This record gives structure tokens, C-alpha cells and sequence, in this order.
């Protein structure tokens, strides 16, 4: 009992360092001497049935212009990658939904306006590793209101060498979301449209290492992408050249699902500046007739609140939205729900009452839309929505 | 589809409003006519078998004495509770384990000083709900460097006439945790030790309301809380009178398992103060082997980091601890924390690996308690912990 007791305390504090140092975060400085930036942050890759490979990034960018750049005081990046399957694509391919965005600073330019909208990206990638030379080209596009990018890259010389996830890190960080209070350190969009080199190396733990210089920069409105990646010195039967690299989870929201949020979220970002402000989640609370104080309309941003802007962004909706409830928590959540939406409380939702819920959201819909989201939950035939019907809405 | 759309669409942003909203956090501000505080807050109590009552809560403190007290700016108080009962207890009772910590600030006086340890308390409580006369009698300590509550309370008149649950927050929130950027905000403690009168209204929606007027102050040595409570306009069948609230959850942590947590957690907090700071976290995994900069050992305390005092405290660590592990996440937890013990990494804790792993994380342990270890995970009679064997001590 005593040796079991032993056990346990010194298992939860080994345990505890395991969830605390969790984060691959990107660690940003700046280098005053040559005019830009370095980087260092470890990614940790699933190995297939378990177990992590280690691949310790160190990353320098450069400006490639003449001119002023904004250099950063020390700040990080959090992103959150999925990687999926085109089922309609034949080729060697991988499809990359991104958001990433910045912290660690406490609370328009020329090159911060080349992100506001939607900005197409092309990639090119040329690779050397032990020998196996191979190509990749991917297009898609950015959107830095949301810190998002969404790309499909395809092996153009085949059958890619090694694993898709390790080329992650090196197929455009311009496109991260800088909350307002940190715009000055934001050394990537400074440099455009000139752009920057990017150059990292890259060591995978007890096997070879990448070598990867890249140019960053505008070739008209698109945003390229050009890299050349030399790896060596790979085990050929390690974890990159056997392939034992975990590609993704069962367990991960899909870019659809994901679509549904972001219409979500612009239900209370109304102007569309990407985040969630104290006034706008209040003006939607209060339309739904509930009456948060300022502090509680604070204290709740707080909670969800990353990166301690006092706003919610769309990854902090995103990471809010995404998380998984005990099943009888997500009872309870759907039971308040449905309280929501049945304003007098009576048990069911009248068409009178979707409608009149649907305009407080701000979400515009005729009164023929609203009566077909009646018909579309309606089991029995009454024109109104009980509970069950409900909670098979919401499931 | 598109009506489905629609529900998907609108059911998120409700459910956003709802998860954003569950929070029942203590709002506290000066009410510097009185010389005192005022607070407001809203506590969700579970129904059994679905649905929260809720009860809003209106508090005003006003010291007993004439002298300065500190009027603090706006803040909160969280608290984590729970409830559970003495298997040897015949008497209608409630054991109640807290743990309060101060936030919404960002970044010793003789009040101070009265809190520094553990402290005897003393609750008496007398009720009149509806015409029901009862008493209620409790007894257990304080631990403000933990923000930590342990009492017993007994009903002394016989079953008590409404739920133990709604009667929690009346029966001492000079035992909150404030951390030191936030001590001169603590009004609680500066009005010790002659003490302070906290009275509340506290309105069960559909229901009766609470009344309550209590003495908060030091006899002697013990902190003392005395109680009047006058209940009217309950419903003889509604949620209170009618008991239909819930008492706990089968899934709470043990009063022992989160001892074993404070055990871990003076691993780190070597001296003793109630936090982890970047410092004393860097040592710990400093001697284990493991080499974070400073900005990795920021972020991954800022990530656990509730209320931006820049240091881990023991109700944080807890929440960190009690968050439950999809059963894929955990055994990588596990197979991670085997790592860390198996230090020449051949598959085999040895004993002298064992030793030294409880060297580095500061447990003082004789060769003979490690052997006790070693005996006690050993399955196949080696002498040495293979993972299996690790696998079933962390489950
Ligand atoms: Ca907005
Ligand atoms: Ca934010
Ligand atoms: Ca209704
Ligand atoms: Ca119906
Ligand atoms: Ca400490
Ligand atoms: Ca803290
Ligand atoms: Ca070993
Ligand atoms: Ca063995």
C-alpha cells in the first residue's frame, strides 16, 4: 500500500510534466543583426500503434528587401492542423486545414493590408532525401482575418519518400492572426510584399535531419511559397523512410463541420473583424433576452479566451466548440438548448418562436425557411417542436 | 439538407451562449459607502433526472469593526466544490471539500498573517424555511494557501428540510486564495480579525428565496461563522422543499485521490507556498534531464494558468489532474511517463533508475522503500519494471 502510494504520487507529478510540456507551440525572437527572426519549437509526430518521433525545428527569416521590418519582442504561435484525404484524388496527395495564431504578448500598413481578405497561395517544393529526389506542388488560400489556410498538395513525382506530416512545418506563417495589441510584432506580413527567406533545420530525433530554404513572397496577388528541402543521414527503415508516421485520427472534426462553426461564430461577429467582442456576445445574449453584467460578459471571455486579447477569435470559438462532453453533460447541454428556443417554456417550440428565435441570432431566414425547419423536426405531425424532436436536431 | 443546415447552424451558437455561460463565479466589488463589499453571482443546483434550479445570489459584507479594511477593485472568486458523505455518519450530514481561488486582476498585514496556515473553523447555523426550524452544526479547517475548505456539518434538529446543496454557499471566503498581486483587493482578510457581517438574498427562480445574516470572526484561535437563515415562499412540492436536487456525482475525485495530487504537487512546490513558479518547475525538470527555455516554461504554465499570476497554483494543478483522458490519450501518457523512468530507455526501470528518478523529483526515499516499489510492479520476477508492469501502477 505504501509502495503503491509511492507509486501514485510520483506517477501524477511524471504525468503532470507530460501534460504541461504538451504545447508545440512556435517560440518567436527577434535577430536585430540580421534583420529578421528565429524560431525554435519541437514537433512531436504520432509513430503508428505508439509512441511519439521527436523533430526539433530551429527556424531564421530574413527579409529579402532593403528596407524596415517590424522586429518581434518574444512571442509564440499556436496552431492547429488537420490533415485529410481528397477520396477523389488519385495521386499521393495530402489536404491541410490550418488556423494559427499569436500570443504571448499582455495587452494599417501596407503589408498588413495584403492579408485582410482571402489571398491565393501557390506552393513549390523541391526534395533530396538520401538520395530520393521528389516534388510537390500545392494551391490553395489563406485568410488571416481567421488565421486560417486551406491547401491540397500533390507528389508530383510520385509516390512521396516520406511521410506527409513531416513536410508540414515546411509547406507560410504571414497568414497568422495577429490580435490588434501585437500587430507590431508581426515580422512576416511586414516584409511583404518583398517577402522573407525561411530557412530551417529540421532533427528527428535518433534519425537524419532536413535542411530547408525557402522563398516567401508575392508573385503578383498570390502568395508563393518556393522551397528547396535537402534531407540526409535517414535510417532506412526508421520512422520517416519506413513510414511509420501517423497520418491523422478517426478523431478529428471535419473541414464541413468545421464550416458549420465559422457560420456560427459569424452569428456573433457581426462585423466580421474575426473576433467576438464583450459588446458583441452581450448584444446577442441580450436579444435572447438573458442579461450578463459586464464583468460576467468579461469573466466568460476570460475562460475561453487564449490568448488574452479580451475577444474570442474564431480558433478560440473553434477550440470551445470543438470539445468533447461526457454524455450526460451533453444532455444537459441540449436540455438547456431546447429552454432557449422555447420561450414561454411550455414544452414546445412554435414556428412563432423559431421565428422570433431566429431573428434575436441575427440569422436571416423567411418565414417558409423557418416553417421548413419545423417540417424538418417535426415527428408528429403538431407543427411544433417538442423536446425529442429536438435533441434529434441536435444530434 | 438546408433546413438541417439551419438547425446545426443556430443549435451551435446556442450551445456557444451556453457552454460561455456556465460559469458561477463569485462577482465581487467595493461598496465603499459601507465601507465593505458587495457581490453577485448565480449558482446552478441540478434537478435529479435533469434540468438546473437556479439561485441568484445578492451579498453584502460590511466590517464588524471601525478601523480600514482593504475596498477592492472588481474581481471574482472560482471555486471548485464537493460534496460527499461519511459512510460512518448516521445523523443527516454533508462532508464538503472546497478549494476558492481570487482572479480578474491582472498582473504581510495582520490579516494576512491569521491565514498563513491551517485554521480551526467553526459553523452554527439556525434555519426557519417555510415555518421548518432546524440547525445545523459544522466543524473542520481552513487552508488558505490552498484556498482549501474541509468541513463536516451535521443537522443537530434531525433531516434536514431542504437539500444540503442550497445551503453551501451560506455556510468563509476570508480562506480564498489571493495571489500576491491581488492581496491588497482581499477584503475578507483585512477585516480579521474582529471580523465582518455578510448577509444575503438568494432568489431560487420559480421558488422561495433565503434571507440570510451571518457573524464571520475569529473567537480565539478558530474562525467562526454564525449563522441566521429565514426561508419564505417555497413551494411545499418544488425543488427545495420537495428534495428533488441532486447531491453530487458518481464522477467527483476522492478527498484521497486529490491528497495524492497535493502530494505531487509539493514535489514541485519545494518551498512550500502554494505555487509553482517557472523557477521551481524548471528544477524539477531540469533534474529529470529535460532542458525548456524559459519561453517553453512560461507557455506551459500560462496554458494551466487561471489567473495570469504567472505561477501554477494547487487548485490549477488539480483542474490540470482531474481533466479525463480519452482512454488513446491516456496510455500515450502513460507510455510517456514509462519514458521518463526508464532512463536509459531499454524497455527495464531498474532500481537504480527507480532511485534516481525519485532523487530527481525530490522524494527522499530509502533503497529499501524503492525495492518495495520495485516488488510491487515486478510481475515476472526480474527485479526490474518492463512497461506492462509500469502500465498496471498508472491504471
Ligand atoms: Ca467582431
Ligand atoms: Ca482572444
Ligand atoms: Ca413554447
Ligand atoms: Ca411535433
Ligand atoms: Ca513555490
Ligand atoms: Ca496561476
Ligand atoms: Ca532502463
Ligand atoms: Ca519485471
Amino acid at each position: 500500500d505504501s509502495s503503491r502510494r509511492k507509486w501514485n504520487k510520483t506517477g501524477h507529478a511524471v504525468r503532470a510534466i507530460g501534460r504541461l510540456s504538451s504545447l508545440e507551440n512556435v517560440y518567436i525572437k527577434a535577430d536585430k543583426q540580421k534583420n529578421g527572426i528565429k524560431a525554435n519549437f519541437k514537433i512531436r509526430h504520432n509513430i503508428e500503434d505508439g509512441g511519439v518521433q521527436l523533430a526539433y525545428h530551429y527556424q531564421q527569416n530574413t527579409p529579402i528587401g532593403d528596407g524596415p521590418v517590424l522586429l518581434p519582442d518574444n512571442h509564440y504561435l499556436s496552431v492547429q492542423s488537420k490533415l485529410s484525404k481528397d477520396p477523389n484524388e488519385k495521386r499521393d496527395h495530402m489536404v491541410l486545414l490550418e488556423f494559427v495564431t499569436a500570443a504571448g504578448i499582455t495587452l494599417v500598413s501596407k503589408g498588413e493590408e495584403l492579408f485582410t481578405g482571402v489571398v491565393p497561395i501557390l506552393v513549390e517544393l523541391d526534395g533530396d532525401v538520401n538520395g530520393h529526389k521528389f516534388s510537390v506542388s500545392g494551391e490553395g488560400e489563406g485568410d488571416a482575418t481567421y488565421g486560417k489556410l486551406t491547401l491540397k498538395f500533390i507528389c508530383t513525382t510520385g509516390k512521396l519518400p516520406v511521410p506527409w506530416p513531416t513536410l508540414v512545418t515546411t509547406l507560410v506563417q504571414c497568414f497568422s492572426r495577429y490580435p490588434d495589441h501585437m500587430k507590431q510584432h508581426d515580422f512576416f506580413k511586414s516584409a511583404m510584399p518583398e517577402g522573407y527567406i525561411q530557412e530551417r533545420t529540421i532533427f528527428f530525433k535518433d534519425d537524419g535531419n532536413y535542411k530547408t530554404r525557402a522563398e516567401v513572397k508575392f508573385e503578383g496577388d498570390t502568395l508563393v511559397n518556393r522551397i528547396e528541402l535537402k534531407g540526409i543521414d535517414f535510417k532506412e527503415d526508421g520512422n520517416i523512410l519506413g513510414h511509420k508516421l501517423e497520418y491523422n485520427t478517426r478523431d478529428q472534426l471535419t473541414e464541413e463541420q468545421i464550416a458549420e462553426f465559422k457560420e456560427a461564430f459569424s452569428l456573433f461577429d457581426k462585423d466580421g473583424d474575426g473576433t467576438i467582442t464583450t459588446k458583441e456576445l452581450g448584444t446577442v445574449m441580450r436579444s435572447l433576452g438573458q442579461n450578463p453584467t459586464e464583468a460576467e460578459l468579461q469573466d466568460m471571455i476570460n475562460e475561453v479566451d487564449a490568448d488574452g486579447d479580451g475577444t474570442i477569435d474564431f480558433p478560440e470559438f473553434l477550440t470551445m466548440m470543438a470539445r468533447k462532453m461526457k454524455d450526460t453533460d451533453s444532455e444537459e447541454e441540449i436540455r438547456e438548448a431546447f429552454r432557449v428556443f422555447d420561450k414561454d417554456g411550455n414544452g414546445y417550440i412554435s414556428a412563432a418562436e423559431l421565428r422570433h428565435v431566429m431573428t434575436n441570432l441575427g440569422e436571416k431566414l423567411t418565414d417558409e425557411e423557418v416553417d421548413e425547419m419545423i417540417r424538418e423536426a417535426d415527428i408528429d405531425g403538431d407543427g411544433q417542436v417538442n423536446y425529442e424532436e429536438f435533441v434529434q436536431m441536435m444530434t
